[PDB]
């Protein structure tokens, strides 16, 4: 029951499945992956691709011919087992050169070896076949007030983003980019930090269409906001390129959980959203099995991954095709809300008198949304109470 | 000491000093004041203006008549005392006909009333020289999932913003419109929740150089983030038309206390640069005397507002003057985050054997930024254990 | 499918189902409901009995005659119907004379005033026939550092609950006093703000084995922490007189959503420790039907709290009968965790050569816990795929 | 100005300033630092003494001669310079084998090898002169629901610290015990998670007299607590045996920032409670030097803690030797909050008339507090404002 297939698009990155468990206060409780294993239980498990950074893939200094012999391993797992690389992204965090960021760090030389390094990455990625290429700007921020401009870094944050715009543009990739927020950890507070405030900063560059979001679930909750709000008006902005699928447990540390865990009714109403939009992207898993676990229990992290996410589409779907669901939907006005509220124009709009002068208020506060019993019948299709 | 006067532009809401005490577990403990007393008595402390809802200055279903001597009244108290109005906005949440929202009710004939009211506000505003309108969608939300579709909701907002700036524009009007985001509270998600989300769906109306944002400190502080950053990014955008200045406890109800209260060091920041960066706007308090307090503790705790401003401008303004200031900020590198990465251009970049191929990762990462020290200066200019 | 019947032992407050839907923004939506309706209403919806606050049922400052007309109204229903009467508590929050506390008020002779309304319904309570007697702290706390000496406060909240104490012994009843914790609103801090906090306060009171704790839902989470680990110690410490069950969407104000409503694993988790510990007080619905509904609403909200603790009992049930679940369990050394540590003795544990000298600490370390393939099970079984 | 001297107790962890700057996502960047050149650079400073984990003095696994050379080198380095050890403490999270615990792991053998690694260091801290052993069981929790059954959990804890105080009693060690609560990380939820579930846990014990409690800043405040209240809550139970001080920025991963940065006006609430209530154990610093820094900004983070606390002590006792604000504090009522309530006694609080049948209820909530004149007289002296 709830077998994932590569059609399902359910992808991980190389990072995930291989944490070795090292925590701010505990050593690594796991040997480290060899990628061509990872990919090939992946592919046993069902999963369509597989994600990475540059560094997961390519250990950090290697040679340009130890490089080489590297990444022809990888493509050759690739080959045997058809697997895919839908994403890809740059290591610009673990080294100390990078501790008070990349592309916005306050010194210059390390800004443009953030940028060399990034770009060397780009190339690979599309050698591969990834199609979106991510940025998680996570030294990008501060801890003291006075430590970072943040005009001048947004000033430096545009510059370089501007710049791998050019750069793809000159060669002619097909590839396109997609900021992931977060609003805090390892920095005190991170630049960008939600999902809002990517969309922002996105319509100031040169090239806008290049570039859309990353949400990942735990993120926004980081936050304490409504992950399937964020994704809706990422969506309903047409820059939902990419996404994150993991679980939280409200405002602390990054837990990176298995999805479904945290926040339940969010990842259904999260799934419920995605489906009904059509979003054609990866399912991508980032997300840690707990450093408790041994190699078994970490491949039963990565199933579960994908198990939740076909059982909430199932009930999702369910939801959506009953018909005392349809009923309460339009006792609650769900279809006024789709209509225009003054397609008759402005004009018509200020000279009706039964929108202001004639307006019964009284009435129309009377009447209930029904919003209670709607929501119940979401609760009893999640839970499996009716079908 | 640090007295203010008008030109220091110190605004207050009229629902400010004017609130009654009455919370959601307890009743009101001071009287109803008269605008007209708000008026006088603010004047008397130093205030620059006042700003209103349109139902704090005519009470909710006045006729034309009453309505006309509830004006009069109040504008003979503006023209004694010279008392500015640079904004107002539209009361869409206190009234039961709004309790699924105003602009986004899920009813159409609401939504249309919600428009009427806010046009006829619009003109008196005008009247009144107001400069800036804004809008708080204290109840475009929900509570539960399946309440509201926000693409949908998100496409009604957009309209409703729209026709009002169609409206404007057509009237000849020289009158600006700010978003006043808010995470959650009175719904149990509020649409665009944060500035960031504000200024991203600002870019998608029809004439976005009508719009900016109204951010409030404690509202971007229930989401914790960081509101100084916050608002550096809305002062990059160029969309920074008004404040609320108040003070906020970390993530909780909105307490909405007195400027100064709450997190100091953000307060500090914050004056640090909007006087940097010379914002002109009114500096407009948003806040709520406790109800432990009586009418002497109104006006005390209004007095505070202004004079914690003036105190942190004092310390903000000797700490950037202070010569180790600028060397420490020369030794953190502030100045190279001024420079552009890459004005060599991409080109010359890539073919930069300093910026990968011969950069010394190691030299670099050893380099100390020497935040903490500078972190201290401030904290003993904040202090005043040093000038 | 899932009918509540009086065995069950669900209830509810008249302020909660009664609740006219005023909130820090907005005006009431609903009428005012007689205690007399709500009694016969939730009788017909399978509930238990009701719980008051004094001023629910007597409109505050009632005559003696006036009180007296009240209360057999309201017997008479409660007779009429069979519906128990199982907890009570005072409203020592609402009045503005509360509004810098009851217990800890700083005038002394608020103080005097508020034990004496509490003493005068203990009185009425142990006529109808209460068990538990509740006192919620709202207004005990501060919204600044200097309002409140800490100490004093709790000096004399300890002497307020010390005289219910003699008070109760010297009348000869059979009641007992829980105390339910809240972390903040509508005060900036509250005093005892979690489980934890009054489970320590109650040990230094003269006559502890009279005092315990009414933890609810939605506080626990107010402060981000983990309700059912706080219930566990408030059943280990033999102190869970009462609960408040609800819904709470993570750290912002109390929302008191329909239980089941909220963190829904955290719910699943509650009712599979209270059912397997045994625990047999009420269970009691502390919540409030969002102030879109109509009166329709209200019963459809209430009918879902029952409805939500009936599934959720029926999948721990499954989950804790399943034997692929018990075997799950023994392969994470649940079992083990029950065992004495060292019921051998200090001196045996320190001559032990294998607890230290000779412990294997690498093969100890490369077990694996197995919690990920457990939690899958309890995911499985909350969802219904699998029974 | 502001100078420390050992007089002031000021004392700090070796894992502090040697700190290394490995964080979830990026390696150290910082060398490791010798423990006797952290001595005697502490002592430069001003310092009283240092603090240690087992493994921060003795690498895990040294042989029995090894770790003689360590203390030796150790012990030499406090005779030179005559720095205390006033506590210590065992690391029971960072080897693997503790993924799951200590006191609480599921595994009988590693819940004996945790209290015989912990005895073992007991002894070295009574020999090197410690009067408090801190525990903070930073393992000791869950990230899933089904993993610990909490009840038999604290089972297994109140034994592991019955043993404890066996041991020391049984040797004659004048050395008390303090548990230091965390809400969560590095576990999803830890077990204690504040200092009110510690005190109510330590009533539990056969030996309650021997434990108290150490609290730090930044943990009360990752749940949104008030750390002043804590600590008094604290100080009334005679609980207050230690103390980490810090700063942090709201709810998030724990940043162990310098005292002074982060809750700037919780800090000065906090020294104010410690120095009037005359709290005579050592002010310890449990902080991280941000991993941006070299080793001078260690040493700079260092001393600011010192410098922040003396700076904040001047301003407190300025504060309360003020007479405005001894006339503020009794316009306020805090005197009569000190009076008790009732000393009269019950019979006659019940016949007092003018208790309740006479009690003029409008007059007494007419009365203001004046609660905001103090807290700005407050803000004055915190900033320097006045003298
Ligand atoms: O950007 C790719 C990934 O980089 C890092 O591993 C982040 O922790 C993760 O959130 C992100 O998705
Ligand atoms: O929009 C004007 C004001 O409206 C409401 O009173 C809000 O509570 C306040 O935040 C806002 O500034
Ligand atoms: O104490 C009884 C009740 O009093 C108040 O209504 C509180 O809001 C609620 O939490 C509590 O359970
Ligand atoms: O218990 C001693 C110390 O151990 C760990 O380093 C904790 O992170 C710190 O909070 C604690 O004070
Ligand atoms: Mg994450
Ligand atoms: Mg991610
Ligand atoms: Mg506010
Ligand atoms: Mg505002
Ligand atoms: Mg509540
Ligand atoms: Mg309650
Ligand atoms: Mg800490
Ligand atoms: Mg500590």
């Amino acid at each position: 029951n709830y077998q994932p297939t590569p059609e399902d698009r359910f992808t991980f990155g190389l990072w995930t499945v291989g944490w070795q468990g090292r925590d701010p206060f505990g050593d690594a409780t796991r040997r480290a992956l060899d990628p061509v294993e990872s990919v090939r239980r992946l592919a046993e498990l069902g999963a369509h691709g597989v994600t990475f950074h540059d560094d997961d893939l390519i250990p950090f200094g290697s040679s340009d011919s130890e490089r080489e012999e590297h990444v022809k391993r990888f493509r050759q797992a690739l080959d045997d087992t058809g697997m895919k690389v839908p994403m890809a992204t740059t290591n610009l965090f673990t080294h100390p050169v990078f501790k008070d960021g990349g592309f916005t760090a306050n010194d210059r030389d390390v800004r443009r070896y953030a940028l060399r390094k990034t770009i060397r990455n780009i190339d690979l990625a599309v050698e591969l076949g990834a199609e979106t290429y991510v940025a998680w700007g996570g030294r990008e921020g501060a801890e003291s007030g006075g430590a970072k401009d943040v005009r001048d870094a947004l000033d430096r944050m545009k510059e370089a983003f501007d710049l791998l715009g050019e750069y793809v543009t000159s060669q002619g990739y097909d590839i396109r980019f997609a900021i992931e927020p977060k609003p805090n950890e390892p920095r005190g507070d991170i630049l960008l930090p939600t999902v809002g405030h990517a969309l922002a900063f996105i319509e100031r560059l040169e090239r806008p269409e290049l570039y859309g979001v990353n949400p990942e679930v735990g993120h926004e909750q980081m936050a304490g906001l409504n992950f399937p709000h964020g994704i809706a008006q990422a969506l309903w902005a047409g820059k939902l390129f990419h996404i994150d699928l993991n679980g939280q447990n409200g405002i602390k540390y990054d837990q990176d959980l298995r999805f479904g865990a945290g926040d339940l009714r969010a990842a259904f109403w999260l799934v419920d959203l995605l489906e009904s939009a059509g979003y054609s992207g990866p399912r991508h898993f980032d997300f840690k099995p707990p450093r408790t676990e041994d190699f078994d229990g970490v491949w039963a992290s990565a199933a579960g991954c994908m198990r939740n996410y076909l059982i909430l589409k199932e009930r999702a779907a369910a939801f959506r095709a009953d018909p005392e669901v349809q009923e309460a939907l339009r006792a609650s006005r769900l279809d006024e809300l789709a209509r225009p509220t003054a397609a008759d124009g402005l004009q018509a709009l200020l000279d009706d008198r039964s929108a202001f002068e004639e307006f019964d208020v009284d009435a129309a506060a009377a009447r209930g949304m029904a919003f209670e019993r709607l929501d119940q019948l979401a609760m009893d299709h999640l839970l499996g109470a009716r079908g």
